[PDB]
């Protein structure tokens, strides 16, 4: 159950400053919603969001530097009210 979203592909690798974020932990999340945007010296890329829940940590924002699959939001998936 549950889902924890990850670094795109920047393309680099790791300590990569993020471009882009919406998430605060709380918001509605489905199988196809840009999470946030990234990039570092070659390429920006993104997250299409994965999954259909709500989300519970955070660790992304704009500003900081991040590396492909650290962890940035967990989601609850498939989750019901």
């Amino acid at each position: 159950a549950l889902v924890e979203l990850k670094v795109p592909d920047i393309g680099g690798h790791e300590n990569v400053d993020i471009i882009a974020v919406e998430v605060n932990v709380g918001d509605t999340i489905a199988v196809d919603d840009t999470l946030i945007t990234l990039e570092t010296d070659k390429a920006t890329m993104d997250v299409p969001a994965e999954v259909a829940g709500v989300v519970k940590e955070v660790k992304v924002k704009v500003g900081d530097k991040i590396s492909e699959g650290g962890l940035i939001v967990v989601v609850e998936a498939e989750g019901t009210a």
